[PDB]
């Protein structure tokens, strides 16, 4: 067989479907039966596809006023499919399709095709065959065994009855027979068409006792073998992707397009049963990314390269140990959701973070390591399979990220699952109100913004912007990031102009507090779920640069920490009616792990002795006692102990305080003549970083920083930032992941939960009569979960909603 072609009857499916799903139109009115029931059918015969694929049209008199209209959508369909279509001009489809269901079949093709109206039953041999919309195979056998009779005579059996339209009224019957229950039982000698004379009544009778009525019910005939057409059979086109989503979306189906990926499928390895060993790797679809939110489409396993699919992947989910593979966190939330305990295990995704913190999504590693993320479970999965192969075998020749991997990452998987699978419960009734209070706040600004430049315009609409800055000129150039283009503008635009005139300060206060209102007050009574009645945020384990947890739906982390609003909405999140919130905090550890990794005897002794760095920073700097420390003093000695972190610069504290660059350099000097240490860790820092080509963390997380060694000044002050930004937030970060990794095993015995965990506090929630002691285990478990050279404090607090608990 040169191979398969599918030969579609898009005539006749058309009108079939468009005569079916009779409710089906796209809410705004526009009709979407026939379209659906088309596409719905056509894939079904594409999923055990052809090589070739040709729909059949008609190539208008008393048709439906709709029916076009939606045909022509289907052809649309069609070609942005890559389907061959076809229709000549004066030619039934029908015709068209039997002669090339012959052609096909003569050029050593199998034809298929797919299609409903019985009369291409006359075509079924061996080679040819017929797809049901419905479903089945008919074949000759199919004829033998459900009908008595072979295709050679089965366009004859059906001229002496009358399907529908085949106007055939009047067959009487015979000792009960009517015409069906006889069908076959007149083949033999056959007086209709051909000879017999004297017979039975109906039998014959019947059959010269309506003249006419047959010279019609030659339509079944109507499918001649021998058109004359020359088009081949090739194989499919490429779907024009852009506008098949265009497409799908406008008739509001593009809801389900993840179907039309299921054809362009990199060939088919070889499958067993469902329940796979225990051992593979699971891949999934979801109808939407967010899991809590989400509905399991497809649930699939491998092993050794044999994929296993699950027939209904919900009650499938119970055949498994654990979720082992890509986004296996992602499935362990679904299941928590359904109430079923699937810890995460093994994950690529970790595997090829720790190798390399730019690998931070599954489409990205996937692509990288020689391979691609599909949607289909089936791919993912084994797909999870060759890149865990392929990745173990490295980070296994690394003991620092191997300890990592099954200390930190693994385990944190777990706990990420049971923290996005718990949510938090919100004040909707406050957010509401809040929102009221913060809609105002935007108004008064917006109005000012009028009083102010005279014209009433509308903020935002940034070709007024330019406009009443010429009712008022002043304007220039920025800087040297993002240039001209009206986004380059509305990026940094504005910004340098906002110092003298309060016109265009208030217009930053409106346009960046409605972001901060529509990104925290808005979406979030929408994000309750209905089951659960909590929000669910979202937590990437990997994502991030320094290591950090990133979160999602909303980004708890942007929310203004320390200012009227940020405190105002934490307030949001409330306890559990009879629980309450306890917030734990690492006090300055990021000062606390650079004073272990630089070991700066000074540094450790004030955090040793118990002392107020800013303070201490402000006696060894400006040469008085710490009692006699003056707010300016604490001031400087708290900024450079923050700049320090990130190194700063000079100019930057020479311009974060009102001071001479002068002056800010001596500052500097002093903050180093305290702490040598601090000064030679960054110099070594920068060393090492430049000679191996990455720096780490205390625990041994990589970071690979090529542009330490740049030739742009401009450059090398970034890579030279992140160099060391690195291993203070990624030591801080890892003493935080392993912190809830070692409490998340006894909050459970205490019946109490973990919520979130924003810089560097987490926040649990527990049982009213429950709360101190849980605080007070939380608070143990932190601080000790890692000797340094300092101690580690964590500042606590318990109340009704995170606000209380204040940090
Ligand atoms: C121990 C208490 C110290 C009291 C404050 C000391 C301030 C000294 O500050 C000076 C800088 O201004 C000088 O340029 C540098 C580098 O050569 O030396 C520093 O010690
Ligand atoms: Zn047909």
């Amino acid at each position: 067989p040169k191979g398969r072609v599918l030969l579609v009857d898009g005539h006749h499916l058309a009108y079939r479907t468009f005569h079916a799903l009779k409710g089906l139109t796209t809410s705004r009115g526009e009709p979407v039966q026939a379209v659906y029931g088309f596409a719905k059918s056509l894939l079904k015969a594409l999923k055990e596809d052809g090589d070739a694929v040709i729909v059949v049209f008609d190539a208008r008199a008393p048709t439906p006023e709709d029916f076009p209209r939606q045909l022509a959508l289907i052809k649309e369909l069609v070609d942005l499919l890559g389907l061959a279509r076809l229709e000549v001009p004066g030619y039934e489809a029908d015709d068209v399709l039997a002669s090339l269901a012959k052609k096909a079949e003569k050029e050593g093709y199998e034809v298929r095709i797919l299609t409903a109206d019985k009369d291409l039953y006359q075509l079924l041999s061996d080679r040819i065959h017929v797809l049901h919309p419905e479903g089945y195979l008919i074949t000759p056998a199919w004829l033998w065994e459900k009908y008595g009779l072979r295709p050679d005579q089965w366009a004859d059996y059906r001229a002496l009855t009358g399907d529908e339209s085949d106007n055939l009224p009047g067959v009487k019957g015979i000792g009960e027979k009517t015409a069906r229950k006889l069908l076959e039982e007149w083949g033999s000698l056959e007086a209709l068409l051909k000879n017999l004379d004297r017979l039975k009544p109906a039998i014959r009778e019947k059959i010269l006792a309506h003249m006419d009525d047959l010279k019609l019910s030659w339509d079944l005939a109507k499918v001649r073998t021998d058109l004359p057409l020359e088009v081949d059979f090739a194989k499919r086109r490429e779907p024009d992707r852009e506008r098949l989503r265009a497409f799908l979306e406008r008739l509001e189906f593009g809801s389900l397009l993840h179907e039309f990926g299921l054809l362009e499928s990199p060939k088919a390895l070889e499958e067993a049963p469902w329940p796979p060993p225990e051992g593979a790797f699971v891949g999934f679809v979801l109808s939407r990314k967010e899991p809590m939110w989400a509905d399991l489409l497809a649930l699939a396993a491998a092993r050794g390269g044999r994929v296993h699919r699950a027939p209904e992947p919900y009650k499938a989910l119970r055949d498994l140990k654990e979720a082992r593979g890509l986004l296996a966190k992602d499935l362990s939330v679904l299941a928590l959701r359904e109430g079923l305990g699937l810890p995460p295990g093994d994950d690529p995704m970790l595997l090829a973070y720790l190798l390399d913190p730019s690998n931070t999504t599954p489409e990205g590693v996937a692509r990288r390591y020689g391979g691609e993320w599909t949607e289909e479970a089936g791919e993912r999965a084994a797909l999870s399979e060759r890149l865990f192969a392929n990745l173990w075998g490295r980070l296994e020749g690394e003991e620092r990220l191997l300890w990592l991997y099954r200390e930190v990452e693994r385990p944190l998987s777990a706990v990420l699952a049971h923290m996005e699978a718990t949510g938090v419960r919100l004040d909707v009734a406050y957010l509401r109100a809040l929102s009221l209070e913060v809609a105002e706040e935007i108004a008064r600004l917006e109005a000012e913004v009028f009083r102010l430049a005279g014209h009433p315009f509308n903020l935002n609409s940034r070709d007024q912007l330019e406009r009443v800055l010429f009712d008022e000129l002043g304007l220039p150039a920025i800087g040297k990031t993002e240039k001209t283009g009206k986004r380059s503008t509305s990026a940094a635009v504005l910004e340098a102009l906002r110092e003298a005139h309060p016109i265009v300060e208030k217009i930053l206060q409106y346009r960046e507090l409605t972001k901060l209102k529509s990104t925290y007050i808005d979406p979030l009574p929408d994000l309750i779920h209905p089951r659960t009645g909590r929000l669910h945020t979202r937590f990437n384990q990997t994502a991030t640069a320094t290591g950090r947890l990133c979160c999602c739906d909303p980004n708890l982390q942007n929310i203004p920490v320390r200012t009227p609003l940020g405190q105002r909405i934490r307030r949001g999140f409330i306890a559990e009616e009879g629980w309450l919130l306890v917030a734990l905090d690492y006090s300055q550890i990021e000062l606390r792990v650079l004073a272990h990794l630089s070991g700066d005897e000074n540094l450790i002794r004030v955090f040793q002795e118990g002392r107020d760095i800013h303070t201490e920073t402000a006696s060894w700097m400006f040469g008085v006692p710490r009692e006699a420390v003056d707010p300016l003093m604490r001031r400087a000695a708290k900024t450079i102990n923050f700049g320090v972190l990130y190194g700063m610069s000079a100019h930057r504290l020479s311009q974060e305080l009102a001071i001479p660059y002068e002056e800010a350099q001596a500052f500097i000097e002093r903050y180093f003549q305290s702490f040598p240490k601090v000064r030679a860790w960054i110099e070594k820092t920068l060393e090492e970083g430049r000679r191996r080509g990455y720096v780490e963390t205390l625990f041994g997380r990589r970071r690979y920083v090529p542009d330490l060694e740049a030739r742009v000044k401009s450059v090398r002050e970034a890579a030279e930032r992140m160099a060391f930004n690195m291993p203070v937030q990624g030591t801080a970060a890892d003493l935080m992941k392993l912190a809830m990794v070692k409490l998340f095993p006894r909050l459970e015995e205490m019946g109490a939960r973990m919520l979130l965990q924003v810089h560097d506090e987490l926040v649990l929630e527990a049982p009213k009569e429950r709360a101190e002691a849980v605080a007070r285990l939380a608070k143990e478990v932190m601080e000790g979960v890692y000797p340094l050279a300092v101690p580690l404090e964590v500042e606590v607090g318990i109340g009704e909603d995170w606000l209380s608990a204040k940090e």
